[PDB]
């Protein structure tokens, strides 16, 4: 069920437009927020950054 959609994805972007980039930057640039998490689950704070980055994660 599409879950290969690693290289599909980063292929819409290629397809779709260029500008998708600057776009699916913000969205890289946050799947590092949920990195983030581990080290600030130090003290639920990934639900705190969680909460500001995705805003649903919240820790998990």
């Amino acid at each position: 069920r599409i879950y290969k959609g690693v290289i599909q994805a980063i292929q819409k972007s290629d397809e779709g437009h260029p500008f998708r980039a600057y776009l699916e930057s913000e969205v890289a640039i946050s799947e590092e927020l949920v990195q983030k998490y581990s080290n600030s689950a130090l003290g639920h704070v990934n639900c705190t950054i969680k909460e500001l980055r995705r805003l649903f994660l919240v820790d998990d």
